[PDB]
């Protein structure tokens, strides 16, 4: 899968996984979820 810097509400976070991913996003009309592909970034994301 990959690493999701997410936290559109809700127990939300940084992820790392197929599922994760699409889990924690999966249709949404329109997620914050910031992709990426290494928490180093993501996280750097989150502030």
């Amino acid at each position: 899968g990959n690493f999701y810097a997410v936290r559109k509400g809700r127990e939300t976070g940084i992820y790392n996984t197929w599922n994760e991913c699409k889990n924690q996003v999966d249709g949404y009309g329109g997620a914050i979820y910031k992709k990426f592909n290494s928490y180093e970034q993501a996280k750097s994301f989150l502030g």
